[PDB]
């Protein structure tokens, strides 16, 4: 059955996200990217509007709020967690079966017990992709890593034959308030060097998206454009 929504709802959110992807797509192509739709506070009415639509990468930001929604809606969705990650909920996380990708991985310690939780918890899904969060600021933020040694232990874990339940898949940056995207492109270039890895970006929001896509990234990350 679903959840219920309204029609003249409908209608204008499937046009706001059509013209956010049509501007994604025509960006690209002056230079597919991934249009990651952030639904985090949004209702679930609003993510069936667009779920029937044909969207399936939806992003959210708290545990509970994810893990309920998961359970409301259609288990084809592939959810990505991108807000702060604790290292107590890295259990609660690793049994929704359909989380595909979490992307705010900034420590050994998260990578370790998620990957271990995922082992305990859902064995048999596919491992979840990870991207590793960096502070791209230069300032002191609240999350993502900014030490190069400890940034290169991380990936090592990833990379190591121990790490089965979850794979390394890109960086991710928050930014700041482009030199964030250009720093994390360097990052990816001195990873990439070091490691044999080819990872992709994750950078760009509602305000910042085109400068992303111009700077190389691989996935933009989209709320108040789209829900409006
Ligand atoms: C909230 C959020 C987004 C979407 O921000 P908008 O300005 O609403 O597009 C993207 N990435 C992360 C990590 C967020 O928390």
């Amino acid at each position: 059955t679903g959840i219920t929504y309204d029609e003249d709802r409908k209608t204008q959110l499937i046009a706001q996200y059509e013209s956010v992807r049509e501007v994604v797509n025509a960006e690209a192509k002056n230079v597919k990217i991934l249009l990651l739709v952030v639904s985090k506070l949004k209702p679930a009415s609003d993510i069936q509007i667009l779920y029937d639509h044909g969207v399936r990468e939806f992003g959210e930001n708290y545990v509970q709020e994810l893990i309920e929604k998961a359970k409301l809606l259609p288990d084809d969705i592939k959810w990505h967690f991108i807000g702060g990650l604790q290292t107590n909920k890295c259990k609660d996380l690793a049994k929704v079966p359909n989380l595909y990708s979490v992307e705010t991985i900034d420590s050994l310690k998260k990578a370790k017990k998620l990957n271990e939780s995922r082992a305990k918890f859902q064995p048999d899904c596919n491992p979840i992709l990870c991207n590793v969060q960096i502070n791209t600021s230069h300032e002191d933020q609240k999350s993502g890593l900014n030490n190069e040694a400890e940034i290169f232990e991380v990936i090592d874990f990833f990379l190591s034959e121990e790490c089965k339940y979850i794979k390394l898949n890109g960086l991710m940056t928050i930014g700041s308030w482009n030199r964030d995207f250009a720093t994390l492109v360097e990052w990816k270039k001195k990873i990439d060097a070091k490691f044999g890895t080819s990872l992709k970006l994750s950078m760009g929001m509602s305000a910042d998206f085109r400068e992303a896509i111009r700077q190389g990234t691989a996935e933009v990350r989209i709320g108040t454009d789209i829900f409006g």
